[PDB]
């Protein structure tokens, strides 16, 4: 169990300006320190995120939070659940922005939510350095789906946040599960992208500054997608991702006797995101329709080439010290979701 704690600085708040917060688990023997960034879909105009506020409100909100939540995945302390990190002080930060982890916002008189997820993050990091970060030697920041997103739009912020504030001793890494998505072409048409262009802003939306200046004003919706944010990025990132991501196949509007047609579409679809991963030294991505791993309770049980996701963790932290049977690019080559047999079903 990891016990809440809301903001001291109440001004870093929600969507409804209640105070945004972090759950906490220490473990003072460990020197490593695991912030993850839940994920939850976003909004991106009044009327959406009324809708929103509704039926997902602790999306939105802490008026309605627990006192603990418990540890699951890469977030739990047995070593029999978590082999990569079960010593690591762990931190749980919940989704309450709307925003992609992205804005810079406060509610006000011409403004009825507050969007602030680029600043809860850089507060918690902040009041975390009293309570024994100040002594870390990796902060690793990982997140699912909108949080991994997050963590791409945010890693080297932290960084820079902890040069300039006196720890260049923390090595800041980046940990990216499910949130790697293509602006492709639809099977069919009914766009995320014109949404994330309205949503940044909505939000004011940040983006990395060296992926800013590539794309410029009014072009920082790219930034948002994994592979053109990457590679303009200084931390490490571990990528994760679906090679058949759920969420990619729901935007692109296929939902599964499959002919031709979708066949090939599902077949390109693949292929593209392994393309894209050719040059992302530090990354995992099986071949199977699903959505999401790293806090699942069986994250252990998938395997590409006969390597488990937290034994990849272990040889990226190895390598960050070409190791002889312990790879860390590990992307299937099989073209059909679930020709790889460690798939969830
Ligand atoms: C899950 O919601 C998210 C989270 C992070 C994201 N980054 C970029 C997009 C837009 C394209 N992908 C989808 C699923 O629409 C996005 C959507
Ligand atoms: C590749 O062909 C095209 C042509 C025109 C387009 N407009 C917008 C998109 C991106 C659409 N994908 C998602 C997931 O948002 C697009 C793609
Ligand atoms: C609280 O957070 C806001 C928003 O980042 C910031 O402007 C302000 O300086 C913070 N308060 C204190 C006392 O640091």
């Amino acid at each position: 169990d990891l016990r809440l704690h809301l903001l001291l600085n109440t001004s870093v708040t929600c969507n409804d300006g209640s105070p945004a917060g972090y759950y906490l688990k220490e473990s003072r023997g460990s020197r490593r320190w695991l912030l993850f960034l839940e994920g939850g879909w976003y909004c991106f105009n009044r009327e959406n995120c009324d809708s929103r506020y509704d039926t997902m409100r602790r999306l939105m909100s802490s008026r309605d939070w627990p006192r603990t939540r418990t540890g699951t995945g890469i977030l739990s302390s047995q070593p029999e659940e978590n082999p990569y990190w079960w010593n690591a002080n762990m931190v749980f930060i919940p989704y309450c922005s709307s925003d992609v982890w992205s804005g810079a916002s406060s509610k006000s008189e011409k403004n009825e939510y507050a969007f602030m997820g680029a600043l809860i993050i850089q507060e918690v990091v902040r009041e975390l350095l009293g309570r024994g970060l100040s002594g870390a030697k990796v902060l690793l920041l990982a997140g699912s789906s909108a949080g991994g997103t997050g963590v791409l739009l945010n890693v080297d912020r932290v960084a820079e946040q902890l040069e300039k504030l006196g720890y260049p001793a923390i090595q800041v890494r980046g940990l990216a599960d499910s949130g790697w998505f293509l602006d492709n072409k639809q099977y069919r048409h009914t766009a995320p992208t014109e949404a994330i262009r309205r949503g940044i802003r909505y939000w004011n939306g940040v983006v990395p500054e060296r992926c800013r200046r590539q794309f410029q004003e009014g072009e920082e919706w790219n930034c948002f997608f994994g592979y053109k944010v990457y590679p303009t990025l200084r931390s490490p990132v571990f990528v994760v991702q679906w090679l058949f991501d759920e969420a990619q196949l729901t935007v692109d509007n296929v939902h599964l006797p499959v002919q031709e047609g979708l066949r090939l579409y599902i077949q390109n679809l693949g292929r593209e995101l392994r393309h894209t991963l050719k040059d992302v030294p530090a990354s995992f991505a099986p071949a199977c329709l699903s959505h999401e791993i790293i806090i699942r309770s069986h994250w252990t049980d998938v395997q590409v080439k006969g390597t488990s996701l937290p034994r990849a963790l272990h040889c990226w932290d190895r390598s960050l010290h070409p190791l002889k049977g312990c790879p860390v690019h590990l992307v299937d080559s099989c073209p059909w979701p679930h020709c790889n047999p460690s798939c969830p079903t």
